[PDB]
């Protein structure tokens, strides 16, 4: 069973590279492949737990301050 | 119907990493297939999921510029 669905199924393997700068003071990235703002969080993990049973959540990078 | 997530702290209701970039350092690989032996690192288990599943998945790079 695929954890990708519907994202870019044309490229063989979805990689985002970010340079620290691109982020601001904080990033919140999808790591279920759900969000419709995909590589961002956007909550789409919620329903997605709670249909299938699952424990997923995001990756959020922050500035210290 | 099926969890993306098999086997990671299934004990924890929802998994969640939030780091600083200085924590990073120059590069930081994150896992987005929940497959590593490393997690939230990606440790390319990614390809065996792809290989196996049909999925297109990737990791999440951040780099200093
Ligand atoms: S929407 Fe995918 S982890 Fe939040
Ligand atoms: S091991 Fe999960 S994306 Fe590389």
């Amino acid at each position: 069973a695929m954890i990708n669905l519907h994202i870019q199924k044309d490229n063989p393997k979805i990689v985002h590279a970010f340079d620290m700068e691109d982020l601001g003071g904080k990033a919140v990235y999808c790591r279920c492949w759900r969000s419709k703002k995909f590589p961002f969080c956007d909550g789409a993990h919620t329903k997605h737990n709670e249909e299938t049973g699952d424990n997923v959540g995001p990756l959020i990078i922050k500035k210290k301050e």
